[PDB]
C-alpha cells in the first residue's frame, strides 16, 4: 500500500545521551582541565554516572552519591568510581574519610540541603540549576543560590544552566529536555510533505526507577525509537535532521559566581 | 516518586475517549445530513476507526446494515450484541453477483487507497456519503485522494455528501480519526506543560495502527488505546485544568457534510 511506517534510528536514549554530553561539555569548559584529588558528585539520575566517568580522568578518586541505593545499578563495576548511598557517604564524612576538593550537585528540586553542603570546604563547587522558563512555582521551589552561599567566599563556584534557544522547557532536567525535544520534533515532522502523522514515543520512565526500582526495565524502555511516522514518503533522513536540529538548540553553560 | 514535592498525575481522559469524541462528531455530521431518512439496506465500507460506531448508530434507521472491510480480521471490532452484519469485500462482491445486496445508503469511510470508483458505480443508492480523508493541503496527500472521482457516478441520481473533518487554527495532515487523536493529545500535552508548577507532560501514544494492521490483535489494540491520554509531572494538582485543556483541544475539531 501507499502508506509507510518509519521509525527514527535515533532512540530516546540517544537524545538523553546527547543532552548529557552537552551538559558535561559545559562543565569541562568551566574546569579547563583542573586536576583534583577527590571528586564528589551528588545525584546519579540522569547524567551523574556519565559525569563521574568523564571527571575520573581529572581526579585521583571519584565518589558518586545518591540518596537511593538502587541507583548503584547505573554505575559500572569499574573502580575509577565509587558509588555510595547518602547515608554511607555521611558516615565516611563523619569519620573524616572523605574531603572532596570538587563537589558537583546534580540533585535539583528537593535535592541535597545547603546546610549539609556547608560542612564541606571544596576548591570548586558546581550546582545544576533545575530551572527552565520563568515559572512562579518552580522558581519558588528552587534553592540553587542557597546551595552556592556557603562557598562563594572561598571557592570557585559555578552554576550549570541548560535551556532551549527560543523554545519553552519548564526545567533543565535531562528528561524534561528529552521529552520536549522529541515532542517538538514530532510536530515538525508532521509538517513534512506526505506525512500523515508522527508519534513521539515517550513513556513515564521515571516511574520505572523511582517506583519500581527496575534499572534493566528502565534501560529497555528508553532504547525505543524516538518517533514513529505514518507517511506517503520516505522522510527518515528529514526526520533525523529535524531531531538533530532540535538537539542542537539545547544550550548548556556554567555561570561563574 | 522522584522527590516529595513532585507529583505524577494521569488524566482521567483516555486515548480511546478522545477517539470516541471524534467519532461522535463525525457521526453527528452524518446524522444532520441524513435528516432522519430511513433506509432498507445500508452498506458502510471501512471499519477502522469509526465504522462500527457508524453502523451501530445507523441501525436505528435501517432494516439491514452491512459493514464491509477488505480485511477479514476487522470483524473483532464488531461486538457480539448487535444486528450489524460484517462481510469481507470478497464476500460482499459475491453477494452482489448473486443479486443479494442493493443498498439505498452507501457510506464510504475507506479514505486513501480505498474502495474503487468503478466498483461503487455498480450501485444505485438513494444517498451516498464519502469521507474526505484530506486535511490541510499537502501535495502528495491531495494527489493520492480521489474522493470526487468516487462521487461522480452518483451526482446525477443520488443525494451525495462529502464529510470533511478538520481542526480550527491548527494543522492536521488528514481527517483520519487516529491522526486527529494524536494531534489533539500532543497539542494538549504542550499546553498542559505550560501551566504553573508543571515540570513536563507526556502524551501517552503508541503506534496502535500496527497492532491492528500487522499484528491483527484487536484485543491488544483496545487494551493499549485505553491508556490515560497524558501523564504529568508537577508541583501542583493540575488535573482539572488538564482535563479542561484536553476538552478545549477536542472542541477545536469540526465535522460537516458538504452536499454536492
Ligand atoms: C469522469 C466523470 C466526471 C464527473 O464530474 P466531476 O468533475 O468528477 O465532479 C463534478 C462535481 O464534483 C464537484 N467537485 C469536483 N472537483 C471538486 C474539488 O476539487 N473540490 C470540491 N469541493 N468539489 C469538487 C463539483 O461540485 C462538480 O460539479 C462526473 C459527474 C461523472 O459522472 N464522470
Ligand atoms: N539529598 C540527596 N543526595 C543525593 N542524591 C539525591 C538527593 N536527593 C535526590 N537525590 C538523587 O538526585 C537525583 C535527582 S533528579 C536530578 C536530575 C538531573 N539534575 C538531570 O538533569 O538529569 C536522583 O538520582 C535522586 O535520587
Ligand atoms: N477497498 C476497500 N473496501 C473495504 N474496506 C477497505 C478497502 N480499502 C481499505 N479498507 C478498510 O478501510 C479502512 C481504511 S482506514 C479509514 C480511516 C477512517 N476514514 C477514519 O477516519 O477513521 C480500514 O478499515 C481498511 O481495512
Amino acid at each position: 500500500e501507499m502508506v509507510k511506517t518509519i521509525d527514527t534510528k535515533t532512540r530516546v536514549v540517544d537524545v538523553t545521551n546527547e543532552i548529557a554530553k552537552k551538559k558535561y561539555q559545559a562543565i569541562r569548559d568551566f574546569l579547563e582541565g583542573e586536576e583534583f584529588k577527590e571528586v564528589v558528585i551528588f545525584g546519579v539520575y540522569l547524567w551523574g554516572n556519565y559525569t563521574a566517568q568523564m571527571l575520573s580522568k581529572y581526579a585521583d578518586k571519584v565518589y558518586l552519591v545518591d540518596i537511593h541505593e538502587f541507583m548503584k545499578g547505573f554505575v559500572p563495576n569499574n573502580n575509577s568510581i565509587k558509588f555510595l548511598n547518602l547515608n554511607e557517604f555521611k558516615l565516611k564524612f563523619i569519620r573524616g574519610e572523605v574531603n572532596p576538593d570538587l563537589i558537583v550537585d546534580l540533585t535539583g528540586l528537593g535535592g541535597i540541603e545547603p546546610e549539609f553542603l556547608a560542612k564541606f570546604n571544596p576548591k570548586v563547587f558546581i550546582v545544576e540549576d533545575p530551572k527552565g522558563v520563568f515559572d512562579v512555582d518552580i522558581y519558588e521551589a528552587d534553592n540553587t543560590y542557597k546551595r552556592t552561599a556557603p562557598f562563594i567566599e572561598k571557592a570557585k563556584v559555578g552554576v550549570l544552566k541548560t535551556y532551549r534557544k527560543a523554545r519553552v522547557s519548564k526545567t533543565s532536567g535531562t528528561m524534561t529536555l528529552t521529552i520536549d525535544t522529541i515532542v517538538d520534533a514530532s510536530r515538525e515532522i508532521t509538517s513534512l510533505d506526505g506525512v500523515l502523522y508522527a508519534i513521539p514515543n515517550l513513556r513515564y520512565y521515571e516511574g520505572i526507577l523511582f517506583h519500581e526500582n527496575d534499572i534493566h526495565k528502565f534501560l529497555s524502555e528508553i532504547s525505543q525509537p524516538a518517533i514513529t511516522i505514518s507517511t506517503l514518503n520516505d522522510v527518515l533522513d528529514e526526520a533525523e535532521e529535524i531531531l538533530s536540529n532540535n538537539i542542537n538548540l539545547i544550550y548548556s553553560f556554567v555561570e561563574e559566581l
